[PDB]
């Protein structure tokens, strides 16, 4: 029953506000967060994958083809780092 604790980093809060004010519909994002919080598997279409290099141990989930979520599960928390297109974030 217990979910991962959400940890929203400053950069994520800024990304998310900027997206909301330009029309973003967060329904799928909230499903994806709920899935990750319940330690349930993400469907293949999200192309969820571990990042490499300096971005380790973060993972990228493609909420939509132009919106990625960069996040980490550790310490019983779901840490949400960035939300935006791959082009803007990398
Ligand atoms: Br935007
Ligand atoms: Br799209
Ligand atoms: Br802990
Ligand atoms: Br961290
Ligand atoms: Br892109």
């Amino acid at each position: 029953s217990h979910m991962l604790k959400l940890n929203l980093k400053k950069s994520f809060q800024k990304d998310f506000d900027k997206l909301l004010l330009n029309g973003f519909d967060d329904s799928v994002l909230n499903e994806v967060i709920l899935t990750l919080r319940k330690k349930e598997p993400l469907d293949p279409q999200f192309q969820d994958h571990a990042l490499k290099g300096k971005w380790k141990p973060f993972r990228e989930c493609h909420i939509k083809p132009d919106v990625s979520l960069v996040y980490l599960v550790k310490d019983d928390e779901l840490i949400l780092l960035r939300l935006g297109s791959h082009s803007e974030l990398f």
